[PDB]
Formats: structure tokens, sequence, C-alpha cells
């Protein structure tokens, strides 16, 4: 599980 | 698991 | 479980 | 289990 | 477990 907020 | 929050 | 927050 | 803040 | 703040 890979999140990622940019 | 990986958050990344950018 | 990695949390990074930038 | 890793957290930095930054 | 490992905590940085910065």
């Amino acid at each position: 599980l890979y999140i990622q907020n940019l």
C-alpha cells in the first residue's frame, strides 16, 4: 500500500 | 505501508 | 510502516 | 515504524 | 520505532 499526496 | 504527504 | 510529512 | 515530520 | 520532528 503506497500513497503519495503532492 | 508507505505514505508521503508533500 | 513509513510516514513522511513535508 | 518510521515517522518524519518536516 | 524512529521519530524525527524537524
